């Protein structure tokens, strides 16, 4: 019920939180950027539904703030990753109940 992906934690370490993530069909989840930028939006991929290879975003924005929000409607788990820290290990997923 309307989340948001923020982008590092208070350790100086760039990953996605909260990991994991859950909603509702038709619920929103927003992407705040905490720290440890620059940040961006790629999802990795979603199965059939929505379209993960599209709502994505290589904009990676410098300025700190709060990206962007995002509804979604289609069931199942979409995952996602960093461009900048993708071997950071930043990586996080959602899901659409
Ligand atoms: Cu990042």
């Amino acid at each position: 019920a309307s989340v948001q992906i923020k982008m590092g934690t208070d350790k100086y370490a760039p990953l996605y939180e909260p990991k994991a993530l859950s909603i509702s069909a038709g619920d929103t989840v927003e992407f705040v950027m905490n720290k440890v930028g620059p940040h961006n939006v790629i999802f990795d991929k979603v199965p059939a539904g929505e379209s993960a290879p599209a709502l994505s975003n290589t904009k990676l924005a410098i300025a700190p703030g709060s990206f962007y929000s995002v509804t979604l409607g289609t069931p199942g788990t979409y995952s996602f990753y960093c461009t900048p820290h993708r071997g950071a290990g930043m990586v996080g997923t959602i899901t659409v109940e």
